Parts: C-alpha cells; sequence; structure tokens
C-alpha cells in the first residue's frame, strides 16, 4: 500500500519475547507471543550480530514456500534490521524425539504411532513434489503439538547440539547414525537420502525414541551398512512397517521408494489401525 511494503514483515514490537526455548540446544529460538492476535508463538533470532546472517536470509526464504499443515508454517519475520526474527506457531508439546520419550503409551498408542508416522511421510511427500531436501530429518527434528498433530521442522542442530548425535565428518558434523550411505562416502544428498532418514525416524518413532543402533560405534556404521546389515525390527513394531523400513535403508537411492509411494502405504495402514482401534474400544 506505500513503498517499502514487504507482506512478510512484521513489526519487532508486535511481539512479546520470552523464555529460550530447549536449553540452548536448538540455537537461539524463544517462547514469544504476537500479542495482537492472542498467539502464543516460537521465535528464531539471529541477535545482531554479523556472519550467520546468509542462512538466516535463505532459511526465510526457503519458509515463504512451505506451506503444508505436516510443516512448520512461517507467520512472519523482520529481516530489515537486527535482530533478525523468523516467528512460526509454538507447538504445544515440543520436539517429537522428548515428547516420545516422555509419553504416556495408553495415550500414544501403536495408532498414535503411526499417525504420527503417517503425518510425516505426508510432509515429506509434500516437499519431494516441490524439489526440496530436507536434510536433517529425526524426530528432534519434529514438533507435536494438540491431538497428535506433528509438524516436520529444522533447527539447523548440527551445529547447536552437544554430545554424539552430530560428529565430525567431511569437516561439517553429520548426524552419522541417519545419514543414508552415498552421503557418508560421497556427499551427495537427495530427497532419497531424505528417505533413508525417515527409515531412521520410522525406528526412533516404534522404539519411544531410543537411539538407533544401539551400543555400535559410530565408526563401525558404514562398514556394518555395506555389509548388509540393518537395525533389526522393534518390539511390537509391525511387519508391514519393518518392511516399508528397509525398503528406505536399500543400499543403492534409486531403490528406495518415494515418499508418495510411502505416504499412500502409511495413509493405508493408519485407516486399518483407526477402524481396528475403534471396533476395540467400542467394547465398553
Ligand atoms: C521459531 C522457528 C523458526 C524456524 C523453524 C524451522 O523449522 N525452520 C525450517 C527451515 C527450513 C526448512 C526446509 N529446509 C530444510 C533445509 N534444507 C537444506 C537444504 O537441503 C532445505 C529445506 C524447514 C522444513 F523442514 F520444515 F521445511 C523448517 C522452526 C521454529 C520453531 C519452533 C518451535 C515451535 N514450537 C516450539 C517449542 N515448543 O519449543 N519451537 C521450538
Amino acid at each position: 500500500g506505500s513503498p517499502n511494503y514487504d507482506k512478510w514483515e512484521m513489526e519487532r514490537t508486535d511481539i512479546t519475547m520470552k523464555h529460550k526455548l530447549g536449553g540452548g540446544q536448538y540455537g537461539e529460538v524463544y517462547e514469544g507471543v504476537w500479542k495482537k492476535y492472542s498467539l502464543t508463538v516460537a521465535v528464531k533470532t539471529l541477535k545482531e550480530d554479523t556472519m550467520e546472517v546468509e542462512e538466516f536470509l535463505k532459511e526465510a526464504a526457503v519458509m515463504k514456500e512451505i506451506k503444508h499443515p505436516n510443516l512448520v508454517q512461517l507467520l512472519g519475520v523482520c529481516t530489515r534490521e537486527p535482530p533478525f526474527y523468523i516467528i512460526i506457531e509454538f507447538m504445544t508439546y515440543g520436539n517429537l524425539l522428548d515428547y516420545l520419550r516422555e509419553c504416556n503409551r495408553q495415550e500414544v498408542s501403536a495408532v498414535v504411532l503411526l499417525y504420527m508416522a503417517t503425518q510425516i511421510s505426508s510432509a515429506m511427500e509434500y516437499l519431494e513434489k516441490k524439489n526440496f531436501i530436507h536434510r536433517d530429518l529425526a524426530a528432534r527434528n519434529c514438533l507435536v503439538g494438540e491431538n497428535h498433530l506433528v509438524k516436520v521442522a529444522d533447527f539447523g542442530l548440527s551445529r547447536l547440539m552437544t554430545g554424539d548425535t552430530y560428529t565430525a565428518h567431511a569437516g561439517a558434523k553429520f548426524p552419522i547414525k541417519w545419514t543414508a550411505p552415498e552421503s557418508l562416502a560421497y556427499n551427495k544428498f537427495s530427497i532419497k537420502s531424505d528417505v533413508w532418514a525417515f527409515g531412521v525416524l520410522l525406528w526412533e518413532i516404534a522404539t519411544y525414541g531410543m537411539s538407533p543402533y544401539p551400543g555400535i560405534d559410530l565408526s563401525q556404521v558404514y562398514e556394518l551398512l555395506e555389509k548388509d546389515y540393518r537395525m533389526e525390527r522393534p518390539e511390537g513394531c509391525p511387519e508391514k512397517v519393518y518392511e516399508l523400513m528397509r525398503a528406505c535403508w536399500q543400499w543403492n537411492p534409486s531403490d528406495r521408494p518415494s515418499f508418495a509411494e510411502i505416504h499412500q502405504a502409511f495413509e493405508t495402514m493408519f485407516q486399518e489401525s483407526s477402524i481396528s482401534d475403534e471396533v476395540e474400544k467400542e467394547l465398553g
């Protein structure tokens, strides 16, 4: 309506900033409130101060293109002057890994685990359709809201998480146990390497958040996969889910299913499971 208008830019002072979320392990992300709309939000900030600026602007540019119920949805940014903000709606229960690790398993039952897998595969089919590559798909990068809503996110954690999730590899930091063989060896990433990660993410969901490849040194992971060793089916994981899991972990990326195929398979399984569940609960 005026020369300097940008439909994504918000006024920083519209937001009340509160506490840092995730103890620093998720970088500079704060809880906030968009006062005018009575909406609790999460806010990522750069905070002045030279040097990370390009990747912050790239993240904002990417998020302006992503609109899907199971992917985080940009509400606004402040990128005219520092501190920069990227703002999305707050998701009540935080990241999926800690959610699985702290949940009430009578509440988060097999049918809910399938619902969450289904939602994640929906988000990935959307990204695949748009030709985007996630590059770090894992439970720690998924978010949980009310009624077991899941949204895929990305917190650029390689630089931020401490401990052994990420370790030095090809000069950067890789989550070795989520990383496709072609990505570890040849540094090639694609939607098929995301598919491989999705398989590991399915194993996280099935085990309620166990760390992958239990008791195996990160240094032996590539050699094992090369011999065709794969993680075993976790207790209680249905056979059909383990089969999809195994397809995601085919050595040759072109041999992995597409997210369109995966999502179709989950929707089927979830609908099957939902029926069987309404029936069994309808006893009493
Ligand atoms: C404030 C905030 C800002 C940004 C994001 C965010 O997820 N950014 C993002 C950036 C890029 C991409 C896609 N690319 C990945 C890299 N790729 C590299 C290139 O291969 C390109 C494709 C995606 C994706 F994956 F979802 F689409 C998300 C999350 C939050 C949050 C939050 C929040 C909500 N509730 C809570 C809570 N309770 O504590 N918190 C913490």
